């Protein structure tokens, strides 16, 4: 019993955790088999910032202006490209502790863990979702650039996302590990807003579903609804659209509640409608939606 | 920018979780140097669980009756021995995976980080805090007795918790390293049940600054107070009493605030009678008080 925003166990990856230095600028890199990735505005100084070339600034470079440091160890980068917003140091030693890895691009709703880093050293590990607007609502310092998400399903590690800014309004955007931004943001200092947000409506839902499960029926009701006039209403309080898509992913969770899929919407339509009225669901006081129906799965059975 | 319930990188302690097995029981072991630490639970049958007499239980087993699992190593047991409610198994090689370590026994209203584990393999990490009635807001399965809490210090892993047992209400119990239990609960199956609970103080009005910190400032106010006439209030509330080491400790952020923590208690008075309703402080409808004073400094300075 309990429910709790649950990270992965971070060790596979803080192995991974290097600092990487280019004149004044020191970030985070991400030491795989024989190449660290960080963000490529390692490169810029201060007037580079408002719209860096990067293709001309690297071929500037010469591989000994990198100083990678993994723990007391100087990595010797031989060699270097850009992919997209990422930069690809080539190095001198394989990490021996690499574990098993994939790179993935997630969709928005997804939840990964996020390993905060200062100076190549992990700080602290806690949960995020990518949001609709393609933002995350971390915790990060400057210095934190280069941390990462992932996801450990198995045991492999699924990088998924890696820092590189953080926005006017105080949440965070950044790339895959392929160096493609999430969103329509650009790694420069121009002016940059994120999107108005929205709340992720069958993660609300699978948390709902995980309420009970842990034996919490009080928001229930006797009524149901199509899925056309649920979208109708809960567009009124900014919530995404549920599609057919979301109806299937939640069958496994509506199959062990006994609670139809549209039923669990007609409870959240009352919900919007009414609030809490002093109540809690799950500990907290407000409509939760950065648990996925995998995440509920994974925690609850 | 941003603040968030964070845990401890948790990869010096995954290195330690291992499996304990007794006949049909398996749960999880701490395994540091060379003793195997885990809840002596494990030496119960379904039917001992009602009234164990754990020293007789104890007698009647013997080293082989202990399998301990590290991977897909198994680890021979060489001794075995209790400590309170906690079982010592001597197995024959040291873990060469051993951090920096020590031993801790913490205080209610301190935070630790959880990582959950079942059949000796890691699965989640999480924040809780050790409430005033000694439970712990978990979120555990069977299996993930012997899951261990604790925090870093530069590179030394303070533990300071080992999970038993989930008590009727969903909440969590269990013990210190050295097997002495947080709270009045014993090792039996049996009813049991936590005291009414109370709300920690000290850290609610750290989570305000930190909401400060962050541009959440609508709670602010021209007024003040002082400790009697807010513990008043806080009585009445289920409130911690608010003592002048939490004043002290709060110290650094009533600077870099410019709030006073009566000028705080006296938002925080306030927010206790009128409230939330809805509206909201660093996203949470409710008043949050599982953030401590140096957990908001820590993560708000990027240690
Ligand atoms: C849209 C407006 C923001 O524009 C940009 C654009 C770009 Cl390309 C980068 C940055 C940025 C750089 C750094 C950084 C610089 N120099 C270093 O040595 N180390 C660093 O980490 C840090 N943070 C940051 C701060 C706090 C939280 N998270 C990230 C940043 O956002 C901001």
């Amino acid at each position: 019993s309990g429910f709790r925003k649950m990270a992965f166990p971070s060790g596979k990856v803080e192995g991974c955790m290097v600092q990487v230095t280019c004149g004044t600028t020191t970030l985070n890199g991400l030491w795989l088999d024989d190449v660290v990735y960080c963000p490529r505005h390692v490169i810029c100084t201060s007037e580079d910032m408002l719209n860096p070339n990067y293709e001309d600034l690297l071929i500037r470079k010469s591989n000994h202006n990198f100083l990678v440091q993994a723990g007391n160890v100087q990595l010797r980068v031989i060699g270097h490209s850009m992919q997209n917003c990422v930069l690809k140091l080539k190095v001198d030693t394989a990490n021996p502790k690499t574990p098993k890895y994939k790179f993935v691009r997630i969709q928005p709703g997804q939840t990964f863990s996020v390993l905060a880093c200062y100076n190549g050293s992990p700080s602290g590990v806690y949960q995020c979702a990518m949001r609709p607007n393609f933002t995350i609502k971390g915790s990060f310092l400057n210095g934190s650039c280069g941390s990462v998400g992932f996801n450990i399903d198995y045991d492999c590690v699924s990088f998924c996302y890696m820092h590189h800014m953080e926005l006017p309004t105080g949440v965070h955007a950044g790339t895959d590990l392929e160096g493609n931004f999430y969103g329509p943001f650009v790694d420069r200092q121009t002016a940059q807003a994120a999107g108005t947000d929205t709340t992720i409506t069958v993660n609300v839902l699978a948390w709902l579903y995980a309420a009970v499960i842990n034996g919490d029926r009080w928001f229930l009701n006797r009524f149901t609804t199509t899925l056309n006039d649920f979208n109708l209403v809960a567009m009124k309080y900014n919530y995404e659209p549920l599609t057919q898509d979301h109806v299937d992913i939640l069958g496994p969770l509506s199959a062990q509640t006994g609670i139809a899929v549209l039923d669990m919407c007609a409870s959240l339509k009352e919900l919007l409608q009414n609030g809490m009225n002093g109540r809690t669901i799950l500990g907290s006081a407000l409509l939760e939606d950065e648990f996925t129906p995998f995440d509920v799965v994974r925690q609850c059975s």
